[PDB]
């Protein structure tokens, strides 16, 4: 029933079938995004009327794993995990995860030097890669319920990834 275009539909060379998929050839997507920009003549109108629906938004959404997963679940299951309301319903049922996240935040603040922070950051990068591999399986198998849970989880590890970057030495304890 949708007649508006999807971001997959804006890259027809990268997605000949025009349907949402997880395993994107990122080299082909990058090449097509550059090509579409090369093909833009100053008489033409650009695609999309606001930042959220431009080719630039489409490209950066499909490039990044978290955004690509949230975007797929929007198109395929009508669920918008960028909304605090939707995502809280998911993890309400899952205290163990929330505790684990929060304990990593606490471990971070106990680290006495950059070496201990780098270790936690390497371990977080590994959780992220594993989730990306698990998501490819869930999408291949149409396990959308599992992909929702993993995508809400993936957002917490992205948030920690940024905390590791923002870390500085020498915070006072007490």
């Amino acid at each position: 029933r949708r007649f508006t275009s999807t971001f997959y539909e804006l890259f027809p060379k990268t997605f000949p079938k025009k349907l949402p998929i997880w395993t994107i050839d990122q080299s082909r997507l990058r090449k097509e995004y550059r090509q579409l920009q090369a093909q833009h003549h100053p008489d033409m109108a650009q695609q999309g009327s606001e930042q959220s629906s431009t080719l630039n938004q489409a490209y950066h959404t499909l490039k990044d794993p978290l955004r690509r997963s949230q975007y797929m679940l929007k198109l395929l299951r009508n669920i918008d995990l960028t909304q605090e309301q939707t995502s809280n319903e998911v993890t309400t049922s899952d205290p163990q995860l929330l505790l684990k996240v929060l304990d990593i935040h606490d471990e971070l603040s106990q680290m006495d030097d950059e070496a201990g922070v780098k270790l936690l950051e390497k371990q977080n990068k590994e959780r992220i890669q594993d989730i990306e591999a698990q998501l490819g399986q869930c999408y291949n198998d149409k396990d959308y319920a599992a992909a929702v849970k993993l995508t809400v989880e993936l957002k917490y590890w992205y948030n920690l990834a940024k905390a590791f970057k923002d870390w500085a030495p020498g915070k006072q304890l007490e």
